């Protein structure tokens, strides 16, 4: 359906004091990652589990004017948030901080319920929960970030955010909504940002030692609308899945990243149809900040994504769980300090990283990509009103594009977001419990 919403007021919203006027360089791997403004949406639920309003003692609610001022206060430390982005004279992207600031805006749904997500499925219509960005041909005309606030008829909120991904990953972005959310629930956040993105420059002279095949062309089909939906796997059915693995005495034990993984890549190379000697790539991604040494300032601001690309004739991936998970751990297991150390040489050495840059060519069928969440902050966003029901993306703009998110609850479940061929999903629907 098509939900009635409202925007009652949309705002600039600048940093609260003086911050650093420069140009900040960005590494080549805040230059690789997915061209879009990352979306995510949260929902609070106005009512807790027994009942109790969960207005604050003063009868707020995600008060818009107080949640201003924390993010006016959180853009001061984290002020490339608030930048824009340019070219420096070489043509290669980077921040203008300029304290452009970030747009704000409320919205209220008049007719409609949190309950109504459902499931929350990041479609097209659960994208609406984010401002919408124009792109032109001006890179400095839009926002980095962009946030709707939207009040629900049930008295229940969402936030929805985009990123503009030049200026942070997944563990950096969170932390800068975090800290927004501290500062608005009225506490010091923990973590000051570092900003100097130097300590990713290749090495001088660069010298790679792998092929990196996580930056070469993904596999084409042998000589669509795209459908989205959300999966969940509860704990007992994960341990049942792992529990088909044979794991035996001298053999290393694989991820359960590697294991759903593996499933979910067997489950869409099935539904797609794919024969037995059709390449296909599965794209993860890896944060550095736990393999790089010595390791980063705590607070590193940016991207440190590094990208496990495990690639196999899909009859090795649909043969079975087993074989599939094999590959993909020997793909993460590579993934060590001197892997991603090359990595940044071989991004040096690229005469224009936006060919590199991952999009709609690299997920798309017969390939996939799956970007786990399990351990991101993202229900630790308290405002004052309590901590969300649900963080999900927003919407997943590539078919063959995958996330998988940790549950809101203690259950130990997870689930997938996914977005496939409607033709496919149908298939997919299906498979992912047929085990
Ligand atoms: C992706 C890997 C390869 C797979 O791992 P994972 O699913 O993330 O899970 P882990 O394997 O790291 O952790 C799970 C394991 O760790 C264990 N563990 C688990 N938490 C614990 C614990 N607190 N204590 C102690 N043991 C534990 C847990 O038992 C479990 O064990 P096991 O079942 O044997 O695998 C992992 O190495 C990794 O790099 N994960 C991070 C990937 C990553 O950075 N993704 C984000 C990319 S950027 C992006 O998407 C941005 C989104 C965004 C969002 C919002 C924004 O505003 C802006 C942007």
């Amino acid at each position: 359906g098509h939900m009635k919403i409202t925007v009652r007021g949309s705002e600039m919203v600048y940093p609260a004091a003086e911050t650093p006027r420069r140009r900040l360089w960005n590494s080549g791997p805040d230059l690789v990652v997915p061209r879009f403004h990352t979306p995510s949406v949260y929902f609070f639920r106005r009512r807790d589990g027994e009942g109790n309003d969960l207005a604050a003692a003063d009868g707020s609610f995600f008060d818009g004017a107080r949640m201003r001022r924390a993010l006016a206060e959180a853009l001061v430390p984290f002020y490339p948030m608030a930048g824009r982005l340019a070219r420096d004279e070489d043509g290669r992207v980077e921040i203008d901080c300029n304290a452009g600031g970030v747009l704000f805006q409320e919205a209220d749904a008049p007719d409609a319920t949190v309950d109504d997500f459902g499931d929350f499925a990041p479609t097209m219509e659960l994208k609406r929960l984010i401002p919408t960005v124009e792109y032109t041909d001006d890179i400095s005309a839009f926002p980095l970030l962009v946030v709707q606030v939207t009040h629900f008829k049930c008295g229940g909120v969402a936030i929805g955010v985009g990123m503009q991904h030049h200026v942070a990953d997944g563990f950096s972005g969170l932390h800068f909504i975090n800290s927004w959310a501290d500062l608005c629930r009225g506490v010091p956040f923990a973590v000051m940002p570092y900003i100097d993105r130097s300590l990713l420059r290749a090495r001088d002279p660069p010298t790679p030692v792998y092929p990196h095949v996580e930056y070469q062309p993904a596999p084409a089909m042998l000589s669509p609308p795209a459908a989205v939906a959300i999966f969940r796997l509860s704990r007992a059915d994960l341990g049942r899945l792992r529990s088909q693995i044979p794991a035996r005495e001298g053999v290393p034990r694989l991820s359960t990243y590697a294991v759903l993984a593996a499933h979910v890549w067997r489950c869409a190379s099935l539904a797609r149809g794919l024969p037995a000697d059709q390449p296909t790539k599965l794209y993860c991604a890896t944060d550095g900040r736990q393999r790089l040494q010595p390791p980063l300032p705590e607070g590193y601001f940016g991207n440190v994504i590094f990208t496990a690309t495990p690639l196999a004739d899909a009859g090795t991936v649909t043969a079975g769980v087993a074989e599939g998970a094999a590959v993909i751990q020997a793909a993460l297991d590579r993934m060590d300090e001197g892997y991603c150390r090359s990595a940044l040489d071989y991004l040096e050495l690229q005469p224009d990283l936006s060919a590199l840059v991952r999009g709609a060519h690299t997920f798309r069928c017969p390939n996939l990509g799956l970007t786990s969440w399990v351990r991101l902050p993202i229900h630790d966003a308290d405002f004052g009103w309590g901590r969300p029901v649900f963080m999900g993306p927003g919407g997943i703009a590539y078919e063959g594009l995958a996330f998988v998110l940790p549950s809101a609850n203690r259950d130990g479940s997870l689930s997938v977001a996914i977005s496939l061929q409607a033709e496919h999903m149908e298939k997919f629907r299906k498979f992912i419990y047929d085990f």
